[PDB]
């Protein structure tokens, strides 16, 4: 059925290309960008993502916004007939040799860095990573008498304030609220800059002065005050059995390593979960849905270390649910779980790289649908092929299309890594066109949310506080749901 295909309708966002604002806060090229922008709404494409860069912003001083150039930009989304997914940036863009887009973080916070270099994310070595504020200075009023969450707070105010407008007609579908590098909550394991290249386990990044006098603190109260962190943990390109720390019987399964994988991924938890209640206070009343980005960390999920995703920050084993528990955290603030890796195929990666995309795909949605919980994602790496497309799909509606009303299992939304003049070369654009069809359930694209039951009602306040033992009850491991194994809905026939 036409109504019954509709409420399997699983919308879907582009990414627009980096830098359609610069670094100097001039939107460059509308009229090139209005042409894609207009190719996108007439292959039903329902809206697209931006980056509100933090170092665009609010560079010239402390609480000194300039909106204008992102007013701008999002008037022509708005003349082009697409919603808009706004990113609260709060990172560097770009800095590595080669990269085109580079933005880093206001300098004015650089030059509070230059006196206090533990304001940056802080490996074992002691490199300082200059492209997001610790997790540590959260609640330390060292910016100009703000706390780094006051800084986020301030900027989400004052663009609810002066985009009021936008919002107000229904713009913007969702506040992605940043929240460490590339925008995802999760620790900086991975720099190329320090000269990771994957499939590296990564390394801890807890020794700025903050965290590791917050650890100290808590194994002291543990009753284990001379524990130190880590010192067993490798390097950055390490594999997993090479070091101390991970391999079998190694250090992360003892008392000292348990109770270290608690405190690091623990800070991630309260980090996310203040900074969104901060963003529930900006944005209350406003009809637009909060979200947050989780980093895919597929290396190392096929061994029992689970190496990578552990220097990231996320505690995730075979017998500990490191995501479930960011989801429940997720449902006091109605927020969305935005993933991603959900065009991957374990076969098209490494046998060396230890990958599983597909099952922490599932893992991840699952535990978003256990808890109750909206999920969306994107793919991590660009695809135009019809390969990619049907494994997006299928993560979309992993049970298929229900004949007979919406389907027991979707996903809230994809987001497509990104807008470029290769995405709208003939043949790529005419896949990616059926694409968003079968995202559609082959419907035609529906202007109006409400038909297909997304319909955007005002935020509400956040709901009371889960303290952090009610959140950890979700690393109990569950069955994840069962996925078909192909999508009934593919680009071809």
């Amino acid at each position: 059925s036409d109504s019954n295909m509709l409420l399997n309708y699983v919308p879907v966002y582009v990414m627009l290309p980096l830098g359609v604002v610069n670094v100097d806060n001039v939107f460059e090229d509308p009229d090139g960008l209005k042409e894609q922008l207009l190719q996108l709404r007439a292959a039903g494409v329902d809206g697209v993502m931006v980056d509100v860069w933090w170092g665009i912003i609010e560079l010239k001083g402390p609480k000194q916004y300039d909106w204008r150039a992102y007013r701008s930009l999002l008037q022509l989304v708005q003349e082009c007939g697409l919603t808009l997914q706004a990113i609260m940036s709060f990172h560097q863009c770009g800095g590595n040799v080669g990269d085109i887009v580079n933005i880093p973080i206001p300098q004015w916070v650089l030059d509070i860095g230059e006196s206090n270099h533990d304001i940056f994310y802080t490996n074992r070595s002691g490199t300082r990573n200059k492209e997001y504020l610790t997790v540590g200075v959260d609640n330390e009023p060292i910016f100009h008498g703000r706390t780094a969450i006051e800084i986020y707070s301030d900027y989400m105010k004052s663009f609810r304030e002066n985009m009021s407008d936008f919002l107000e007609s229904g713009l913007i579908i969702d506040i992605e609220v940043g929240l460490g590098p590339a925008g995802e909550l999760r620790y900086p394991s991975y720099p190329q800059s320090q000269g990771w290249e994957f499939p590296g386990i990564g390394e801890f990044q807890c020794y700025d002065k903050y965290l590791k006098a917050d650890f100290k603190a808590a194994v002291a109260r543990a009753g284990h005050p001379e524990w130190e962190l880590p010192d067993d943990a490798g390097k950055y390109n390490d594999v997993p059995e090479s070091t101390g720390f991970f391999k079998s019987n190694g250090t992360y399964v003892t008392e000292k390593g348990k109770f270290f994988l608690t405190w690091y991924s623990n800070k991630l938890l309260n980090h996310g979960d203040q900074i969104l209640d901060e963003a529930n206070k900006a944005f209350l009343g406003c009809k637009v849905k909060l979200a947050i980005k989780v980093s895919g960390i597929h290396w190392w999920y096929k061994v029992e270390n689970h190496a990578a995703e552990l220097t990231a920050g996320y505690y995730n084993l075979n017998d500990r649910d490191g995501y479930r528990p960011i989801a429940r955290m997720l449902s006091r603030h109605h927020a969305i779980l935005n993933f991603t890796c959900l065009e991957m195929r374990d076969s098209e990666q490494p046998s060396d790289a230890k990958s599983g995309p597909q099952e922490l795909v599932q893992q991840v949605l699952s535990g978003g649908w256990r808890e109750d919980i909206r999920v969306a994602g994107e793919n991590a790496l660009p695809r135009y092929d019809a390969t990619a497309y049907n494994q997006i799909i299928l993560n979309a509606r992993p049970q298929g299309v229900n004949n007979n009303g919406p389907p027991k299992l979707s996903m809230f939304g994809v987001t497509y890594l990104r807008l470029s003049d290769d995405l709208l070369q003939k043949s790529n654009f005419n896949i990616f066109k059926k694409f968003v069809l079968k995202m559609h359930a082959d419907q035609d694209y529906c202007a109006n949310p409400q038909k297909y039951n997304h319909a955007i009602t005002p935020l509400k306040p956040s709901a009371p506080k889960i303290p952090i033992e009610v959140l950890l009850e979700a690393t109990k491991p569950t069955l994840p749901f069962p996925w078909l194994p192909e999508t009934d809905m593919k680009v071809d026939g």
